[PDB]
């Protein structure tokens, strides 16, 4: 007749690491590392993205003829641009800004493009030749569709004076250029007048350009560059131009209408069909999982991107084929036959056994481990969210500064979550360790001399203990003094 | 006849946060989080801030004739501006390279403001109709009180060749401009000359400004622009000026007499004539804490920042209405009538009861909590210090890369808090409860089979134990051959 | 008649930090941050270092005179400069991107200079009028030697067009440069045309470049000033130059031959003839160690950089001059005798007096202690390695953003490191308490009545075989139960 004290023990195969231990067997644990992705772009929240297939951004805002798929754009949750899109400034030249211009695009989610300047506001300059074969359409030289490339007329080019105001409640993306000729002769041909220029001016901006007629290398079929300004025309102000020759004026202006979260994603990988809350360039993330390792750059409602391999987290016992010596200690393994706990008893009794599992200790530790779990979760939700951020090829210690800022960051939260994991999986499982241990004094201190102690966890009462007598031990009302007479006499 | 072990308790209802428990009631806690503020701005160490009211630093450099207050200014421990100063510049027009005057500023705490070109050095040049009603004063036009707008004098601009040489032998900030004329009758009417230029030359600057003629928007009631630039003329350099027109000449320059600490505050509280050693933009701080949450951009000896609601150490044990089965386990609860330490006695003999604490076990609990929560502010004596930095409307990409490197070592340093007192709070409670377990311990190794193990931390003397006896249980010298027979005698 | 459980002790004199407590003397610790350098700058895994000497990297590209004439400089590990260089620019002006430039070239392994534009190009102007006293070579006037200063021929200088197209497949590095005169007169004397201009036309690149003739302040004896830009040619592509006057033309460029791993080390001291696979500005380190505080700023596979002083693992126990009650608890002191192993036990008996260690549970806590310190010196191999940037005086907003974040991550990283050490070394004392404690109680479990608890960590039993079956973990509690009822009174 005899009460044993015992543990949980299924067929579990997890593994979880701690400092002093790795790939220890336990009988639950809780992954906190998520690694799938579907592979394919999606729509973030039902919202398609802006996919620029081999345009660029610079072709989309400024009208290169092959983008026309993108002249009337609906709102988009994000922009998908390849990172060496092939349709981009078909006339050579250069957007002044533009890493700007697409930071200021991250936060936008739609445009509306409206006619600023017609093409019947220049009565005394042509408007149907500013046309190169460097920007081809249809077999036929064309241009940029959204500026309009002016050139004299009858052999003379007046000075333009043209002003335009925002009467618009939102703001204005304006975009105009100035083009560079490569000699004297093509100056004269295409703008009579030698010596240009070009005066832009605003509330804040005061911009005068001259084209800087040189001999350059052949870009695209064209030796000429065409150099392209922006700015943010505000409510109520007005933007004035004058030239007398080499401008190339803005036709259509872009309305900001929608602000809000975006970004300029690179990637090549297809649109599937799919919707998504979280996105990344190489596919978008389905989970309830607090952690990833997919890619630094996420969009919309996203776990943070850790660089681990594996993050699980213990949260039950040690299973079985110390800083407490109990569990793989003086009780050597545990019971697959107690199932309905973590922690219990074997009785064994003329009437027959069986296992029984100590509720109230077992939920002590099953609150325990839940509020860890729980607590080491909200711990990461303020983590470092990397951001896209562009930059040119002068602007190389900038673009290696903020490399080394997001990939700093990443290594200190990684090396956080997995010493975390590695720390309190040390502390879980003595945790185990501690509440068997309690358990067994807990029954030594309520048997006293009345059962003699094997040393495996076990009571070998020296008194008759039955079915009733078995469970007031669980219970806590073993009665001492009904059994202490029989003991007695037991011993010797 | 009975002595036993036990822990402190009291009336306190400070709580502590653990990673497997939150709200755990203790009796003894430090809290390390200041979370009150003055709410008002203050001298730093006896040093007045300088609070330049509706005036931005360029309208007090350049002498903005609403900011006639600032044209002595005393030495100042930090910098006061407003988010959006009314008077700024009152001719239109900008200060090159602003924000990075601002930061040479921020480490500069007094100007001399000195007189380098008296009007009297211009004898062929009108210098007293440079005036404008953008820059009213007191009904009447002006302008910048330190430069000189000069213009032509009896219907001719001849060339100017000035030059000065710093012979202070301290650093000076120059500021000159260029005035951007609307037209070529304008053009005229001030300068004659039509096509101008203006030539800047020290050992490092060599600088050409030529006016840009062109129409822009009405701007305080001006169509035209001045551009403002700056330098540092280092001892014994000179620099050397030539115009034939536009030219906005350096009368009045600043001499670098102080540098050390200071910050430009962005704030709209007033001055509340205190002082202080710890400043933000919200109020000022008077705490010894080593944390605080009101703001992260500080000046002075102040506590590192961080974005905690709550930070609680916990020093002493839980409190009564463990890894170790002592606090909570075999010993119910703590004794209220123990009020001399944390763990101690209580005795019951025929010469009556008492309460008595043991020093030894106390005191090294008391050093170990001391240590403990000395190395836990030491370990956060050198965090990320936040300072303000400046970037214009074409530094977007920089501006938020700063603020993500800033805000990610405040969430960064805030998890390191609030983590680490969360792990060393559960330590604090374990630590309390073997203590007790090793004094319980310790008196059951002296004692033997001479007492009876009650179970709940109490020992049934099975002799008789006077007050010295009892107190020889407490000095560790407890004879246990003196009393063997009777205890033996009284086992039946 | 006695066993009894107890732990190592020596004469060690090492100390770790706790968390709460300071200063422990500890058996067995394993220190964990180097502090020594040879002082000297060595070669890096076989690739000696570029030193310029006293000279700026703008005049070894450019060509300084007084500077090394630099030709056909082997492939180096990194370049060496010192802090002020003392020639860098001989006549006055400036490199546009210089920073720039200079981070292009931390990540350029070897150049090869190469005659792009011969002098024989230039009959028209004068190619050996173009010198100065500010760059003497010999005592006599000179310029650099990697460019050309045109100078008017039979007071004519005829407007020149020149291109060179890169024929080589590697990318190019070409400079050119402008000078900026002084007076009218002598835009004449050197130029003849008085309005002039520099036209460089790329690909990519559509500059024009216009003379300052304006009053300046004098700069090593001259009041003009030269001002060199520069550009890099890709394959395939031509550099076309245009000019009228004040034309400083490129004569040598440099071919990218390797872009690898480099950096511009800030560093006076010498070159020790030495080979390192880790550098530092003050000196270089052979280490195994995880953790450095030589200096932050390193080149090669090095330990990490932390502002520490101190950093010491405790690897064994606390030495004899707990959580858990074994070790300086109801056992007082450890055994000077036991040399075999953490625990065990010394028996008294017949044959007699022996100590022996019990090899299981010590293996034990050395697997687990190993295995806590490999595991600190991984997941420190992700940390954070600075880089040398370089910035102007009109860039301080961002030069400040730069040191802030990276000292930033060294304060994180040493917060780390030291906090690692602390919170561990804690542990581990506590993990031999914990050992000893448990071993005390399998063996006090096996006796039973069989002995007395005698309460310092001794068994009084009531044979060498017999005890070390006990070490073993075998005991016949029947086989000598019945003399201890007679022993006992
Ligand atoms: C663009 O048009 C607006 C609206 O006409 C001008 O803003 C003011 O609007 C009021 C309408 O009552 C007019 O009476 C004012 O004459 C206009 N402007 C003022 C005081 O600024 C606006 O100025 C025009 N924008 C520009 C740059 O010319
Ligand atoms: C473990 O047992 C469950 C049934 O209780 C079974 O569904 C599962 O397949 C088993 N898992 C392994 C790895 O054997
Ligand atoms: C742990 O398990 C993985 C496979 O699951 C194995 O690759 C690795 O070698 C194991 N490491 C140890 C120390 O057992
Ligand atoms: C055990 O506990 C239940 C209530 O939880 C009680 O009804 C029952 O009488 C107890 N039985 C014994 C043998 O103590
Ligand atoms: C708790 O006891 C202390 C001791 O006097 C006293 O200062 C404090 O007011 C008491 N608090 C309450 C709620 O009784
Ligand atoms: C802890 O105490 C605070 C303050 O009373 C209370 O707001 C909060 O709900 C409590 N949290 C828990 C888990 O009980
Ligand atoms: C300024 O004055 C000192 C002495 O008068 C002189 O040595 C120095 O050359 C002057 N500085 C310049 C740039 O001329
Ligand atoms: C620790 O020991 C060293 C060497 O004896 C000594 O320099 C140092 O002051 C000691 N530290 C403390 C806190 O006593
Ligand atoms: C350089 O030479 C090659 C070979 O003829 C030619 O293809 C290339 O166009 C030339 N580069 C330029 C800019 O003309």
């Amino acid at each position: 007749d005899q009460i044993c004290i015992g543990y949980h023990a299924n067929n579990s195969t997890e593994q979880v690491d701690t400092i002093m231990e790795k790939n220890v067997t336990v009988t639950h644990a809780q992954d906190i590392l998520e690694k799938t992705h579907n592979g394919k772009l999606c729509d973030l929240n039902g919202v398609k993205p802006l996919i620029l297939k081999d345009c660029s951004v610079a072709g989309w805002l400024l009208g290169n003829p092959m983008c026309d798929e993108f002249i009337r754009v609906p709102e988009w949750s994000y922009i998908v641009e390849r990172a060496n899109p092939v349709n981009d400034l078909c006339y050579p030249g250069s957007l002044n800004d533009y890493e700007e211009l697409k930071h200021l695009l991250s936060r936008i989610n739609h445009f509306e493009k409206i006619l600023i300047i017609p093409k019947s506001s220049w009565p005394n300059h042509e408007t149907s030749l500013g046309v190169s074969a460097a920007c081809p359409y249809q077999g036929a030289p064309s241009f940029f569709r959204n500026v309009v490339w002016l050139i004299k007329k009858n052999d003379a080019y007046p000075t333009i004076k043209i002003s335009y105001n925002n009467t618009n409640r939102e703001d204005l993306l304006i975009l105009w250029g100035i083009h560079h000729s490569n000699n004297a002769e093509e100056q004269i041909n295409l703008y009579k007048n030698p010596t240009t220029y070009i005066s832009v001016g605003t509330s804040t901006l005061n911009q005068r350009l001259v084209p800087k007629i040189a001999t350059r290398s052949q870009v695209n079929g064209q030796r000429g560059r065409m150099d392209f300004f922006w700015t943010i025309l505000k409510p109520d102000d007005a933007i004035h131009f004058e030239s007398n020759g080499n401008f190339i004026a803005p036709e259509y202006a872009y309305k900001i209408v929608k602000k809000g979260d975006s970004t300029i994603m690179k990637s090549g990988v297809e649109y599937g069909n799919c919707n998504t809350k979280c996105q990344t360039p190489v596919g978008a993330i389905n989970s309830s999982m607090p952690f990833h390792n997919i890619h630094p750059l996420t969009i919309g409602e996203c776990p943070k991107y850790v660089k681990s391999n594996k993050l699980v987290l213990a949260t039950g016992l040690r299973n079985s084929p110390g800083l407490f010596g109990a569990i793989a200690g003086f009780i050597e393994g545990g019971w697959q036959g107690m199932v309905d706990g973590w922690y219990g008893y074997h009785h064994s009794n003329e009437q027959g056994s069986g296992y029984a599992a100590d509720k109230e200790s077992t939920q002590k530790a099953i609150d325990g481990v839940t509020n860890k779990v729980n607590s080491i979760i909200d711990k990461m939700n303020t983590q470092f969210e990397a951001v896209g951020r562009e930059f040119n090829n002068l602007e190389r210690r900038i673009e290696n500064l903020n490399k080394k800022m997001e990939d700093g960051f990443l290594d200190v939260w990684t090396y956080n979550a997995e010493l975390l994991v590695l720390m309190e999986n040390e502390r879980t499982l003595d945790f185990h360790d501690s509440n068997v241990k309690n358990l067994y004094d807990k029954v030594r201190l309520q048997l006293r001399d009345n059962a003699k102690e094997l040393g495996n966890g076990c009571f070998e009462f020296y008194h008759k203990c039955d079915n009733e007598c078995m469970e007031s031990v669980r219970n806590g009302t073993y009665d001492y003094p009904q059994y202490s007479e029989e003991a007695r006499l037991k011993r010797e």
